[PDB]
């Protein structure tokens, strides 16, 4: 009863089933003026008819093989749910009719003897919005429902759907796999689209939850349906166009993506790569050749294929007349041959060849969901077998006493179906968990266009092994992947382009972490990585390059010790020492000959002892350059004609006491200065407050000035061949040198702050011997 | 029939109803050894019994007032769904029993005359996981279901739930309101918790979708249930403890938050503020006084209260004996008085006072959902009224012919219920939209503890006007809000603390945009805002401050025009001019008196014409400082005793030709230099390649040196009171000055690169007159 398009066959134990022979109900909506009537289904699903044949075929195989359920035949009352909850509930209200005694004792059948004989276990409700609505009605009467296709995670809640097992993997793994793919191809800017029913809605939240532990920032997220209006479809395609993201993760069903794909083709939005859910990655509505402008390269998923023997030869044995136990055969015949079967449209002779036309009923390469239908009805058969072959004192019920077969109930088959452990025709073990589902391995496919009259071929490009360890589960042989149909290079679908090794990452306000700008950082930056979020600072003896990469450029070494700028002045000091020694020899052979020669040679020999990079001793040894000058300027008071002479320690010991007092105040330490930035590693010796200045003013500007007022009366007096005149000329040379010293010493730094003093001491002590020794010798 | 705890009363038109008298079914799960039986409900819901009394009371009011539905009495078959889909489906399978002809013609009642008289419109299914499961079964038979409490957005899909209207607002507005509150209090780091059924799951996705257009980054998102296990509850409280976010948006129901709230109290996780959904913000399971350590200050929502007259006096008229049409009264009596009614537990006399004990059945301050029950049954009455008072040729059905009352069907009441426009007892208009719901205004409450024996009082702190414009809908009078129970200051719940105006925002890799670090930016930074994501760069005449805020510090103005460093040298130049003029007057009164006085005064008067900030003319007027020196040094060849003399243009015109050729090569333009960074706005005049150097070497070092070999034979020759000797002394002064000029000119910059040349010209031209004019005058 119920609907009047059944597929019915009597038997001892009646199964029942629910299959999607059409794709939907008609678009007519009632205004409720007239009394409402049953809505008529519109499209046709040859894949759904193949699923129905796979159920019926395995029931004939169980009734054929006598090693499984002997002297007991299986019937079935297979209905058709046109992918709608109402058409499914009209069927599963006729499934539970004899069981409807427990609340309504007022059934009292009164229209049949066996009273619509009680279904033991229903196999069906493909959609997950349909299984959720049928498993609520098959949960009061405890009839087990073994669904072959519904694969949402809401149905794995065994406090509400108390009797629901399924032979298709959960979708907690597929939303992990679609994040592993996006992580593996190094994308971080994707968008999601999900069908608004119980399949896409809790299956895109798992992808959102598992693509933010990988940094898979989501761009947009829209929900579609198969009954959405034109404003909603236009809004979804405007969000697709208004964005810049090439990976679109579509977690939807077959005919829910149809109004979006039609309109995206009609508006020609090319470039995106569609990661596909399992429900539409092998679909005879989206894989159509004229959609291949926008739908190509769609890396999808598919379940593990099966092998059913004799099934393809059983599919061709169909007929609208020889099949008396199949009410859908006439509708399939008329829809596949464009006939009109008589018992615009020509009358059908009924002698056609089924292998002649091209249709998804017989043009298939792998059984994937049809094998799940076969496996579900074999699961119910292998539970009825264990009820059949149970010995007393051994079973599963209370006190081990198992139940009979001739009066078997639905909850006993549910109890045995929970504890199921059997083997297929492929040697695999099938067992339902505590949440009642199987576990399987996905085989990632790709959408290629066959270049000889073929529609679309699905080329397998890897797997997804769910048994392996977390992290190593995905294998993508990416030399078979044709990006957007024809290309070969992996497309760029990041948000902002990853900047180079000279720049850092700077963010925009109101945009995610996955989108930045990239600016350069200054002054000791050294962005050593490629995408560093903050470039560091260099060590103090290093400075950044021109391209702002790793700072291998060190700072200065400004010393000029043996350089060709200081070595020539050292040669001048050696020439002064040699010219002094050649006069000392002529003064020895041929106190003003001992001290005013020895300290005079010291003032020109220790003046070469202030070059190079200074240190503690080379920074404390600047005091002899004045202490020896104060003793070598004693000739101006010792060689005069106004001459008890060995009391030069009335000034030399004063200078020595000044030096011994000032060596603690002006410290014996070079001080490295930071005046420039790039190459500024200095050494400047940092005289304290007044020490060397007071020492110079009290010796080298005081003795030569106290000699000045004493020799100004003798400058116009020649004596001993004008010795006073030559002393005054050397004193004028010394005054010119000490006038030239101080401003050039004040207005220089570093390399040129010592080369003024060391040149001025040379220029004074060379004149103070060349004006005097030559005139005293050559006369 | 169905369940054997009904509330039944016969009548002409039977309504039906579904109410949550208990809170859930017992925790016993079947192992299916025994034959499974009906599970027994556990807790009690006095609020649910108040809702049942509000339905029954309005049915008595319709049967009482003769102005509404006269000569026609309303019955009801009210059942009890213990918040479970299975207990609701056992009831709504006994609602549709006479309507079960359309698919099963084999009903053929055979146990009643009227055959369980057909319910016209059911009122119930409070939960939104229960209304979704009952509206699928009341959508084949087109019975209208007017739910009073289910408020999810999945039920507003009129292609699947074809007959479902409701008198509670949708939850597309409440998830907007909870984002408006978080935006209004300036939070950006929240966490969400949602009950895993059809209420929290599509209601937290709307909050996630509307709290990322406001930048409301989400921290965590967990799903709970009332059947969750201890590992899941421990995981949720470990995510709450392991996070740092104080705003927790709980979108859940009453008894779904119970195992989380119990365990959070048992582990004492204090500090969080719980934004509440409407379902538990006024709940007699969470608002309990011992939970107030962690549950306080919970800014919730509540619907608009109603006024039902006579209802509180009707509630006290209940009795287990006088109520013959109410099967729940004995259970309510026994559960509220701890009795055991006879027809551990003492026997009940049945003479107690209902207003004596404290219970949520009678301790209420505002009718919110009870008014919705009243409004739903008045909606069905005001649709039956319009079927009653329809004139022919005027109705809503086909060709205007409306239907009778004595044979009325469910789809006619559905048609009239769609077109409903009536008025309450409060003067408000009630009309269902095209998606079949009402619109209402929320009244935001807060959870205060009453400090005299009270449990928890709910103090209203504002509203949420959904009729107003988008953006201005929320009004929070925040001087009534007690944060976490007692406090008064708004709590800080951002991710990272907003940094100051000296620093920028730097990001962390692997963390959202809402969390940053804050580093300082250098060298012309001027972070003018408070939380700028990138600090700008200053204009070139400005440099950054010490605190790196807005750069008001301008650069240098190094000129020294009228400063106390250049004005004293200008006074020295004026003194040189005056001392030259006083000698010119004594040479006039008492060509070497004309040219060697006029050009000599020019060389000391135009030497003050090179001070200040230079410009085109003040940078081209450096050439007279050599052109006048070459003409004023002509005295050294014009005043000698070896003296056709007016051919000084054999050198002065050569210098003039050099200047006229070099004024284009060395350009007349000051060049601003950038040698330092902070205060470095310079002017340096940028001599070209060799122009001034060659001019100086060809005039001022050439004439004085060609005079040298001519006057070296006359230096030992006194003539005209030693004029040659005084000329040689002035030439030695000039040679000393031009030896002191060049190194101090080379080793300075800017302010000290002109003050060396302008001092050296003064020192040369003062000596070249003071050595000569004084000896020529005073003799
Ligand atoms: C889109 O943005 C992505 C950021 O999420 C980029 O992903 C980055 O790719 C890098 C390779 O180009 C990865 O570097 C790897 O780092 C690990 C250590 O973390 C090393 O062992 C690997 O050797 C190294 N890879 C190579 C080739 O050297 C980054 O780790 C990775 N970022 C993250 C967060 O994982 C994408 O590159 C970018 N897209 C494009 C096209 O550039
Ligand atoms: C948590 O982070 C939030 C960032 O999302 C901070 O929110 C910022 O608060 C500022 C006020 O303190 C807002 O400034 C306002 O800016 C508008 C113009 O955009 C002006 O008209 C207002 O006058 C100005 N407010 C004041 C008081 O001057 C920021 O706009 C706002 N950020 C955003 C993105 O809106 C929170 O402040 C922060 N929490 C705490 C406690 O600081
Ligand atoms: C799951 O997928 C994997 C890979 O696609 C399959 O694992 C292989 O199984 C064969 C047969 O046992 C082994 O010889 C290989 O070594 C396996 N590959 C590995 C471990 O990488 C497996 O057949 C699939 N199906 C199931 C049910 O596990
Ligand atoms: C919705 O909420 C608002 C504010 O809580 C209420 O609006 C006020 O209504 C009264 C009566 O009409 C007016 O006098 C006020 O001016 C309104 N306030 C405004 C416009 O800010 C309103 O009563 C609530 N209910 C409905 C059904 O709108
Ligand atoms: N899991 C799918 C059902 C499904 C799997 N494969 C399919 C192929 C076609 C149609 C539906 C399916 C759903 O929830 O809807
Ligand atoms: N909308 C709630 C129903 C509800 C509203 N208020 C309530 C108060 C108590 C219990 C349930 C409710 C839900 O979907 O579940
Ligand atoms: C798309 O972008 C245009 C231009 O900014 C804008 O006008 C339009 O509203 C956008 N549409 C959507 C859906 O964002
Ligand atoms: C869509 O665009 C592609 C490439 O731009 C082009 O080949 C194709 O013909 C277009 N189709 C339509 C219908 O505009
Ligand atoms: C043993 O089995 C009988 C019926 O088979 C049952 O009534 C009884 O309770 C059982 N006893 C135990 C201890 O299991
Ligand atoms: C039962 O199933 C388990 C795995 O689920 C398997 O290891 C075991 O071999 C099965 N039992 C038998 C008897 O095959
Ligand atoms: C909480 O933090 C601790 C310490 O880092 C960690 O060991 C634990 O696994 C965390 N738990 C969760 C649920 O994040
Ligand atoms: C929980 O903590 C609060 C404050 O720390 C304290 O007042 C209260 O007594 C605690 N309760 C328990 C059970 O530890
Ligand atoms: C008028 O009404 C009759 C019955 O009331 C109906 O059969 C007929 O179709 C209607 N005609 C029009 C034009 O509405
Ligand atoms: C019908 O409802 C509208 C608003 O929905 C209201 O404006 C109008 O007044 C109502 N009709 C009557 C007759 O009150
Ligand atoms: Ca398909
Ligand atoms: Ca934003
Ligand atoms: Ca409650
Ligand atoms: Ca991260």
């Amino acid at each position: 009863y119920g609907p009047d398009q059944r597929a019915q066959k009597k038997g001892d134990i009646i199964l029942g089933g629910l299959f999607p022979i059409h794709f939907g109900v008609a678009a007519k909506d009632q205004d409720l003026k007239s009394r409402p009537e049953s809505v008529e289904c519109i499209r046709y699903n040859f894949r759904g008819f193949r699923w129905l044949q796979a159920m019926i075929f395995a029931i004939e195989e169980i009734n054929s093989s006598p090693a499984l359920l002997p002297n007991l035949t299986l019937g079935y009352r297979i209905f058709d749910t046109c992918n709608t909850v109402s058409k499914a509930l009209e069927a599963t209200l006729s499934f539970v009719a004899q069981n409807k005694i427990d609340s309504l004792n007022l059934d009292e059948f009164c229209n049949c003897s066996e009273h619509i004989p009680s279904t033991i276990a229903v196999v069906g409700a493909t959609g997950s919005g349909v299984s959720t609505a049928v498993a609520n009605l098959l949960g009061l009467f405890y009839i087990p429902q073994v669904s072959y296709a519904s694969s949402s995670r809401l149905l794995s809640n065994k406090n509400q759907f108390k009797s629901f097992l399924r032979t298709i993997p959960n979708d907690e793994h597929q939303a992990t796999a679609m994040a592993d793919i996006i992580e593996y191809f190094r994308w971080n800017w994707v968008g999601t689209i999900a069908a608004d029913d119980d399949y896409g809605r809790p299956g895109i939240e798992k992808f959102r939850e598992e693509a933010e532990e990988r940094d898979i920032c989501i761009d947009f997220s829209e929900l579609i349906s198969q009954y959405s209006d034109e404003e909603e479809i236009q809004h979804v395609v405007e969000v697709i166009q208004n964005s810049t993201a090439k990976v679109i993760v579509v977690f939807s069903s077959g005919p829910d993506l149809e109004p979006l794909i039609k309109e995206i083709v009609r508006r020609n939005i090319t470039g995106k790569i569609w990661l596909a859910s399992e429900a539409w990655a092998s679909s005879s509505l989206i894989a159509m050749p004229q959609y291949f402008h926008v739908v190509g390269g769609t890396i999808g998923f598919a379940l593990k294929a099966g092998q059913i023997p004799g099934f393809r030869e059983f599919l061709k044995k169909v007929h609208p007349r020889k099949s008396v136990h199949n009410g859908f055969a006439k509708e399939f015949w008329e829809e596949t041959f464009n006939c009109h079967l008589q018992e615009f449209r020509p009358l059908c002779t009924g002698d056609e060849n089924i292998s002649s036309v091209e249709t998804p009923y017989i043009d298939y390469t792998h059984l994937r969901i049809s094998y799940n239908v076969y496996l579900a009805v074999y699961s119910i058969a292998h539970a009825l077998q264990d009820i059949y072959t149970c010995l007393p004192g051994r079973g599963l019920f209370t006190n081990g006493s198992c139940a009979d077969i001739k009066k078997v109930e639905a909850w006993q088959v549910l109890k045995h179906l929970r504890h199921l452990n059997f083997t297929n025709n492929m040697g695999e073990q099938v067992t339902f968990d505590e949440c009642g589902d199987l576990v399987g391995n996905y085989s990632i496919i790709n959408w290629h266009l066959s270049p000889e009259d073929g529609s679309i071929v699905f080329k397998e490009v890897g797997y997804y092994n769910v048994y392996a360890k977390k992290g190593e589960r995905l294998f993508i042989n990416e030399e078979k992947i044709l990006w957007s149909g024809f290309s070969r290079e992996v497309p760029f679908s990041n948000c902002s382009r990853d900047c180079l090794a000279g720049t850092r990452k700077g963010i925009i306000e109101g945009e995610p972490t996955c989108c930045f700008e990239c600016v350069e950082c200054p002054d000791g930056e050294y962005s050593d990585e490629t995408d560093a979020s903050a470039c560091n600072k260099c060590p103090d003896d290093f400075w950044s390059n021109e391209n702002h990469t790793s700072c291998i450029a060190k700072e200065i070494e400004f010393l000029s010790w043996t350089e060709p700028f200081g070595i020539a002045l050292t040669l001048f000091a050696v020439l002064g020492i040699f010219l002094t020694a050649f006069v000392l020899g002529v003064f020895i052979k041929f106190e003003l000959s001992y001290l005013l020669l020895f300290s005079l040679l010291c003032c020109f020999s220790s003046s070469l002892f202030f070059i190079g990079e200074p240190q503690d001793w080379t920074c404390r040894l600047r005091q002899p350059a004045f202490g020896i000058s104060f003793v070598l300027c004693i000739s101006c008071i010792l060689v005069k004609t106004n001459r008890q002479f060995l009391l030069v320690f009335l000034c030399t010991f004063m200078q020595i006491v000044i030096c011994v007092i000032w060596l603690y105040t002006a410290p014996p330490s070079s001080y490295r200065n930071q005046e420039l930035e790039d190459e500024i590693i200095f050494i400047t010796c940092h005289e304290g407050s007044l020490m060397a200045l007071g020492f110079l003013i009290g010796y080298t500007c005081l003795l030569a000035a106290i000699c000045f007022f004493f020799a100004f009366k003798s400058r116009k007096l020649p004596e001993n061949f004008n010795e006073a005149k030559f002393i005054t000329f050397s004193m004028l040379i010394f005054f010119i040198v000490w006038i030239s010293f101080i401003p050039a010493y004040a207005s220089t730094y570093g390399k040129f702050v010592s080369a003024v003093e060391v040149i001025a001491i040379l220029a004074a002590s060379f004149g103070l011997l060349a004006c005097i020794f030559f005139n005293k010798i050559y006369i």
